[PDB]
């Protein structure tokens, strides 16, 4: 199945030259599905959520313009053929959201992060 669409995100897309990239289209949508009900309830927006797979291995995800793009890592970086676990890339999306609101790592933003962490598991565990 196709993931319910998240209202919140108005496009996904994954790298289309990657092995098993319809995987990664279902594995994305199932973030950004996963991820809805949170959003809505911090009137978080987001216009394109996309995979990237940067050179630079310690980059897991990027926020471009406060949510215009959320670029997110899907893959292992030392393994194409292989993506990362599912809590691994809701944690990435979590922090990319944060940013959102704030852009320095300070106190405000892990401390949002905690919270939205923290909410995302009992929104899943409730299946909100
Ligand atoms: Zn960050």
């Amino acid at each position: 199945r196709i993931p319910h669409k998240n209202p919140h995100i108005q496009k996904v897309a994954v790298l289309q030259s990657k092995p098993n990239k319809e995987d990664a289209l279902n594995l994305i949508k199932e973030i950004a599905h996963k991820v809805s009900y949170l959003m809505k309830e911090n009137h978080f927006k987001v216009t394109n959520l996309v995979e990237f797979y940067p050179r630079d291995q310690r980059l897991l995800g990027m926020n471009v313009n406060h949510g215009s793009k959320i670029m997110l890592r899907l893959r292992c970086s030392t393994d194409e053929f292989q993506f990362l676990p599912m809590e691994c890339i809701m944690g990435t999306m979590l922090h990319e959201l944060t940013h959102n609101l704030f852009g320095p790592h300070d106190k405000k933003f892990y401390n949002k992060l905690d919270e939205l962490i923290g909410r995302q598991w009992v929104i899943e565990q409730r299946g909100l």
